[PDB]
């Protein structure tokens, strides 16, 4: 078996390795990268996103996310409050502001320590979720807004046509945006590629480890957690890597830099965040393997995790039992 520690994987393709996206992803499972939950992919040096990123200021964030912590340091949750509109611009000189910039440090470690020890002591600004791309239409690798779709991925292995569209999201962020600890919809894959800007931490739990991750969940938010039998799908919850050592959770971390891609493998749970002004791109995608995990993947039907458009298909099809609950969920 490869990679049985699940260890995070970092790859190196050559410019004639990153023509085949799918034949790639197929290749780093063969040497084990999914057992981690994530890897990193260094694009050859020949490639490129797009030419410079000189002109993406008067990008709109029609709807920037302030995110309020509560609880402890190690064991929290944040909700998101909705801040007025503004232009990627303004809001890289607010993420340099004296009042969120990133502090003084010595190097990634020092950082990802005053981030565990002081992030609940601040509400910082997240621009995410924003539908749209960054890459060159003439990107012809690693395109994420030229990925084959997972409704195409569901009809060549399943033969059932479905509705539904595929497109990638924008994400700014500064200095302690945080992503909670989740798995994709649908257990899904996801790829991010981490455009400009200040690198991202993060974390993952191997896929084959996950319900232990989800039952320590469940022993520190507990109300949430008589909630919702799913209640992780809400993405608010925080657990730090030192109360995961203590409870004896397996898990890794990497910190991802500018013109690096991620991947995350289906049921692998993620969290991090970010260390200064920065920009990342991504999608959801799916390959035959996924299909075993979306027919598995748990579903939140209280109301809160509410999701695309396209999900509505994944259910209906993939989990015919839960579609009605999920849907009445949804609405
Ligand atoms: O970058 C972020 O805020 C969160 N991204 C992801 O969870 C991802 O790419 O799957
Ligand atoms: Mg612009
Ligand atoms: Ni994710
Ligand atoms: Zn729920």
């Amino acid at each position: 078996a490869q990679n049985p520690n699940c260890n995070i994987m970092i790859f190196h393709p050559t410019k004639e390795e990153f023509n085949d996206f799918d034949k790639y992803i197929a290749y780093m499972e063969s040497q084990g990268a999914h057992r981690a939950g994530l890897a990193k992919i260094i694009p050859p040096k020949e490639w490129k996103a797009r030419e410079t990123y000189d002109n993406i200021s008067e990008i709109l964030i029609a709807t920037p996310l302030q995110q309020v912590a509560s609880g402890r340091a190690g064991v929290f949750t944040q909700y998101h409050k909705k801040k007025k509109a503004m232009t990627v611009g303004e809001y890289r000189h607010l993420a340099n502001s004296k009042k969120y910039q990133t502090p003084p440090h010595q190097n990634f470690e020092d950082l990802e320590r005053k981030y565990w020890k002081n992030r609940i002591y601040n509400s910082p600004i997240y621009g995410a979720d924003i539908s749209g791309s960054l890459f060159d239409e003439n990107t012809k690798q690693w395109n994420l807004g030229h990925l084959g779709t997972i409704q195409d991925l569901l009809e060549k292995e399943c033969g059932v046509v479905i509705e539904g569209v595929n497109t990638p999201y924008l994400y700014f962020g500064m200095w302690k945006t945080t992503f909670a600890w989740h798995t994709e919809d649908m257990d899904l894959y996801s790829i991010n590629y981490l455009h400009l800007g200040e690198p991202k931490t993060w974390y993952v739990v191997p896929p084959e480890h996950g319900q232990r991750l989800e039952r320590l969940a469940r022993e520190l938010f507990p109300g949430s957690s008589r909630g919702c039998g799913a209640f992780l799908r809400h993405k608010v919850a925080l657990i730090s890597p030192t109360v995961l050592k203590e409870n004896g959770i397996p898990f890794n971390r990497i910190t991802q830099e500018a013109g690096e891609f991620m991947v995350t493998f289906p049921y692998g749970y993620h969290a991090g965040f970010n260390h200064g002004f920065n920009c990342a791109e991504a999608i959801n995608f799916a390959t035959p393997r996924w299909i075993d995990y979306g027919k598995m993947a748990s579903q939140c039907s209280c109301g809160e995790a509410r999701v695309t458009f396209s999900m509505d298909a994944f259910v209906r099809i993939l989990q015919p039992e839960r579609y009605d609950l999920w849907k009445r969920g949804q609405d």
